[PDB]
């Protein structure tokens, strides 16, 4: 077993969480041995007002996501045509240029099921609520 933060926590160090298709795997960063991949959104569950401002959209519809392999998260592996569930953060300043527009993971990738999302939705509604 891979000890996993519990839900709420990880609602709450993620500022954005979206659903999307793996289109395309790109390259590594030998540096912290992790991998990008083209993403194809669907919809945004939280935080789509700051990839509006901070990320340039190719297409309109798809983002690059980075942090793949990362050992510190449980789920973290990707092939092309998978579908997921993605707890993101911009990548920051110091991560640049390597990753620089880039979306980075920060914590174990969901399959996408109803009851995923739901459960998702409402934690993210719930911390919505102490606004």
């Amino acid at each position: 077993n891979c000890p996993e933060r519990e839900l709420q926590r990880r609602e709450e160090e993620a500022n954005v969480v979206l659903t999307g298709t793996v289109e395309e795997i790109m390259n590594v960063d030998p540096v912290h041995h992790t991998y990008s991949c083209k993403v194809r959104v669907w919809r945004y569950l939280k935080g789509k007002d700051i990839v509006t401002h901070e990320i340039l959209l190719d297409g309109g519809n798809k983002v690059v996501i980075g942090g793949f392999g990362d050992p510190l998260i449980c789920d973290n592996q990707v092939s092309t045509g998978d579908t997921r569930i993605f707890f993101v953060n911009p990548a920051p300043q110091y991560m640049w240029p390597a990753h620089r527009n880039e979306l980075m993971l920060n914590s174990s990738l969901m399959r996408i099921t109803l009851r995923n999302l739901e459960e998702v939705e409402h934690c993210v509604e719930e911390h919505r609520k102490l606004l």
